[PDB]
C-alpha cells in the first residue's frame, strides 16, 4: 500500500519479462559465473548493459535474496561505496537507500537514491520453486535532493534467484544449487571517459559477484536451509 506499489511492480514485472532471456560480449567466464556486456554508448554516456549468470552450490534463492537485499550486511561484502544510509523505510521488503561511491579520476563522484524491493514470485503451483528478485531502482526523495558535490548516477538493477534441489532423508546443501541472473543497468548521470567506466566495470562486476556469492555460501554454512 505504500505510494512506490504501482512503479515497484512495473519494475519487477518488466525484470521477469525481459531479464531471464538468453544472451553481447562474454566479459570473463570463472566457474560456474558468466559475465556479459552490450557496449552502448548514447549520446556519449556509457550506458552498457550487464548480465551476469552464476549457479552458486549450497544455498538457496530465498537466501541469497535476503543477503542482497539486507543492508545490515552490506558492508560485508560491498567495496564500491563510501558511505549510504536509508533514507525510508516503505516496508517490511522495501526501503530507500542513498549511496555515494568511491571516486574513479578523473570524473566526478557519482551517488545514487534508489528503491530497494525484495519479493517472492511463486511459481504457478507449490509443485514447483517460486523465484526470488531483488530489485534496485533510482527514485526521487525531498530527503535526497541532487546535489553539486556527486553526480547522480539512474540505476535499474535485479537480481533474480531460482532455486533447484530420497525416501524419510533430510535436504541436504549439498544437494541443492541457486542459479542467479543479475542485471545492472546504470547511466552514469554525466559525462565518464568511456575507456575509464569500461575498464571499471569489467573489474568490479565479477569481482563483486565473486565475494557476494562466496559471502552467501559462508554465512548459510551449517545453518538450517530457509527455503
Ligand atoms: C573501486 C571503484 C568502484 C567505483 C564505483 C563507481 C560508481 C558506480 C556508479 C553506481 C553503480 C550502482 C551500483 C549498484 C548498487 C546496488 O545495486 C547494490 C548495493 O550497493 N550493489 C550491486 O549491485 C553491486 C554492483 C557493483 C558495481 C560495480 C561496477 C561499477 C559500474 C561502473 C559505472 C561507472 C560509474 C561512473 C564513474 C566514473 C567512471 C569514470
Amino acid at each position: 500500500t505504500h505510494r512506490f506499489v504501482q512503479k515497484v511492480e512495473e519494475m519487477v514485472q518488466n525484470h521477469m519479462t525481459y531479464s531471464l532471456q538468453d544472451v553481447w560480449q562474454l566479459v570473463v567466464e570463472e566457474g560456474e559465473m558468466k559475465v556479459y556486456r552490450r557496449e552502448v554508448e548514447e549520446n556519449g554516456i556509457v550506458l552498457d548493459p550487464l548480465k551476469a549468470t552464476h549457479a552458486v552450490k549450497g544455498v538457496t534463492g530465498h537466501e541469497v535474496c535476503n543477503y542482497f537485499w539486507n543492508v545490515d550486511v552490506r558492508n560485508d561484502w560491498e567495496t564500491t561505496i563510501e558511505n549510504f544510509h536509508v533514507v525510508e523505510t516503505l516496508a517490511d521488503n522495501a526501503i530507500i537507500i542513498y549511496q555515494t561511491h568511491k571516486r574513479v579520476w578523473p570524473a566526478s563522484q557519482r551517488d545514487v537514491l534508489y528503491l530497494s524491493v525484495i519479493r517472492k514470485i511463486p511459481a504457478l503451483t507449490e509443485n514447483d520453486p517460486e523465484t526470488w528478485i531483488v530489485c534496485n531502482f533510482s527514485v526521487d526523495h525531498d530527503s535526497a535532493p541532487l546535489n553539486n558535490r556527486c553526480v547522480r548516477a539512474k540505476i535499474n538493477v535485479a537480481m533474480i534467484c531460482q532455486t533447484l534441489v530420497e525416501g524419510n532423508q533430510e535436504i541436504s546443501r549439498d544437494n541443492i544449487l541457486c542459479k542467479i541472473t543479475y542485471v545492472a543497468n546504470v547511466n552514469p548521470g554525466g559525462w565518464a571517459p568511456a575507456s575509464v567506466l569500461r575498464a571499471v566495470a569489467k573489474r568490479e562486476y565479477p569481482k563483486f559477484l565473486k565475494r557476494f556469492t562466496s559471502y552467501v555460501q559462508e554465512k548459510t554454512a551449517g545453518k538450517p536451509i530457509l527455503f
